[PDB]
């Protein structure tokens, strides 16, 4: 009734990374190595790059999904409040339910899982481009935080899985989520309360 979030680089040696885009007022995704958190606006492009040491095979794919981060809340799905799932912002392909979106990629699939409810997205692995030594996927969150009848100000980690062509566990990583007004300055924030 709850999904792993043990980290687990497999045989591919599979791991996430995050670009240093910094505390700007005016940055509208940022990652916290020391909270491994990512402060993000709604419906901004997220970049998770996705690193291996070796290929893994054709038919690999990249799952992400969400789950609450307090043991208390960790049963219920993650998903939209009742304001956005019905404010018609679809891009045709996921769900209007759905937290976590795949931008720009067709291939994306979008599940809702027949036994726990759950919300997931997924897509092919992909080579990197020439001249890149991994491959990015661009996510969007698609509500804050603090949305009332939603994540209702509660925390969530993203959990992204790496699965063979049956949906085996070939690898996973995580990180937690804050989706906010300011990024740059919750980060700053979170940071200094850390220290
Ligand atoms: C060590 N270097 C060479 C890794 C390059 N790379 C190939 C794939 C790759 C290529 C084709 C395929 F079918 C599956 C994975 C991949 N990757 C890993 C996660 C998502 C994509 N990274
Ligand atoms: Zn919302």
């Amino acid at each position: 009734s709850v999904p792993s979030q043990k980290t687990y680089q497999g045989s591919y040696g599979f791991r996430l990374g995050f670009l240093h885009s910094g505390t700007a007022k005016s940055v509208t995704c940022t990652y916290s190595p020391a909270l491994n958190k990512l402060f993000c606006q709604l419906a901004k492009t997220c970049p998770v790059q996705l690193w291996v040491d070796s290929t893994p095979p054709p038919g690999t794919r990249v799952r992400a999904m969400a789950i609450y981060k307090q043991s208390q809340h960790m049963t219920e799905v993650v998903r939209r409040c009742p304001h956005h799932e019905r404010c018609s912002d679809s891009d045709g392909l996921a769900p209007p339910q759905h937290l976590i979106r795949v931008e720009g990629n067709l291939r994306a699939e979008y599940l809702d899982d027949r036994n726990t409810f759950r919300h997931s997205v997924v897509v092919p692995c992909e080579p990197p481009e020439v001249g890149s030594d991994c491959t990015t996927i661009h996510y969007n969150y698609m509500c804050y935080s603090s949305c009332m009848g939603g994540m209702n100000r509660r925390p969530i980690l993203t959990i992204i899985t790496l699965e063979d062509s049956s949906g085996n566990l070939l690898g996973r990583d995580s990180f937690e989520v804050r989706v906010c007004a300011c990024p740059g300055r919750d980060r700053r924030t979170e940071e200094e309360n850390l220290r």
